[PDB]
Parts: structure tokens; sequence; C-alpha cells
């Protein structure tokens, strides 16, 4: 407690760790939980993820704070105790990447679609230290995501923001939507205050065609859902047009 405004809240199967959750996905991918306190509103949730890739970990999004990415930092170090290779970041929005100068302070390589990078610091962030760019398909290209084991990093178009990407594990049943992708039971899509209310749909529908398999979709401000999440954020989106 740890008691959320928006996101989930506490469940079996989580684990505390300072003032930050992280929950156990599968056997090498682990979720990372941290709150930020807008007085007068109370503490938002955002996830991303952990992989165990061999033996490295990769990181996907920072907390909201370098404080709290460090806190990320420590627990990996606890529980996982293997050096930490990359980050990607999703977007140039606080919830994923408020914590880059402490990730760049500890080494890991990060890396975010170029066009998250040159927004970063009109929306307040640092930049990454790498571009990904993309194909017309929206895949990334590959010579700029060097060595990232299983993550498949896919551009799925203009949503949540015009620089949302997500990214597929290979070899688990999970994808990662970011904050593009909202629950299948959510009320709205969220901030959409930098959305593209037009191209949101096709979007929403690009990412999970990109990942056809996975049936556990990550999100970043709901516990992960089902494929119905996919289809109940692109209906969602259907009626901005
Ligand atoms: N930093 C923040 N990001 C989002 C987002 O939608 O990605 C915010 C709104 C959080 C909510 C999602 C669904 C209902 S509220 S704040
Ligand atoms: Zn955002
Ligand atoms: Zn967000």
């Amino acid at each position: 407690e740890i008691r959320p405004t928006i996101g989930q809240q506490m469940e079996t199967g989580d684990q505390r760790f300072g003032d930050l959750v992280f929950r156990q996905l599968a056997p090498n991918v682990w979720q990372h939980t941290s709150y930020l306190d807008m007085p007068g509103f109370g503490a938002v949730a955002s996830n991303g993820l952990i992989v165990r890739d061999g033996g490295r970990v990769l990181v996907v999004d920072t907390a909201w704070t370098d404080d709290q990415t460090a806190q990320i930092l420590n627990w990996i170090k606890q529980e996982i105790n293997l050096p930490v290779a990359l980050a990607v970041v999703t977007h140039a929005h606080q919830d994923k990447m408020g914590g880059m100068d402490a990730l760049h302070a500890a080494g890991i390589a990060t890396y975010a679609n170029a066009l998250s990078n040159q927004l970063a610091p009109q929306e307040g962030m640092v930049a990454a230290q790498h571009s990904l760019t993309f194909a017309a398909n929206g895949w990334v290209e590959p010579a700029t995501a060097p060595n990232f084991g299983p993550l498949k990093v896919f551009y799925p178009g203009p949503g949540h923001t015009s620089d949302n990407i997500t990214v597929g594990i290979d070899g688990t049943d999970i994808a990662f939507g970011g904050c593009l992708i909202k629950d299948s039971k959510a009320k709205s899509l969220g901030n959409l205050g930098d959305a593209d209310t037009e191209h949101y749909a096709a979007s929403a529908r690009a990412f999970g065609a990109a990942f056809p398999k996975a049936s556990m979709i990550v999100m970043s401000h709901s516990a992960p859902d089902s494929r119905a999440a996919i289809t109940h954020t692109a209906r969602m989106a259907d009626k901005l047009r």
C-alpha cells in the first residue's frame, strides 16, 4: 500500500521492493511498476518490463524518476544478479523515460525511437544514447537494434503519441503495448493530449497483427490482460474518427 489512483492495485504474486512492485510473468520476464505522486490526484502507476536473456538483463522503460529507476537496478542486482546490457524506452513521456540519467550513470546502453529522442527535450526528458529507426512496415531496422536478443521492436504508427513503440519477447507469450494499449474493460484511452485520433485504431490493430502469437498483453497503466485489450483499444479508437 502502495495504493494507486491509476493502474493496478496490489495482488498475489507481486513483490514490493521499496517504492516499487515487481511481478514475475514468465521464467525470464518480470513486470516493474512505479508510482508518481501528483498532489491533489494521488498515485499513478506505470509498468515496464525486465527480461533475462541468457546471461544479461534487458529493460523496457524507465520508472518515473532517476531515483525509482536506480531502485529497479538494485532490485535486478538483488534478485537476478546479472549485468544490465541495454534498455529500450517506448516514448518520450515521464513514465517511460523519466529515469534515463540513472541508466546512463550505471553504464547501460539506451535505445529509443529516433522521434522519441528528437521529442525528448521538448517533453522534459533526457534522450536515449541511440536511435532506433523503422521500416515502412513498422519493424525496426536491424542495424539500429544490435544484440537485442529476444526483443522484437515494432513501431505500430501514431497513436497515444506519434513516437510510441512496442516490444514482443520472442519465445514467450508476451507483447508490450506500452501506453498505446489499454485494458479490455477500460473506459477510455488514457491521456490523449498528444494522441493521433485519426490513426490510433490502425496502430492498435497493427500492434496486434505484428505480434499475433502473444496472449499476455502487457501495458503501461493496467495489469497484464488478454488480447481483448487490443481489440477493445481498437474499438475505442474507432470512435475517435
Ligand atoms: N504519464 C501518463 N501517461 C498516461 C497514459 O495514458 O499513457 C496517463 C493517463 C493514465 C490513464 C490510463 C487510463 C486511465 S488514466 S498519465
Ligand atoms: Zn505517454
Ligand atoms: Zn503513459
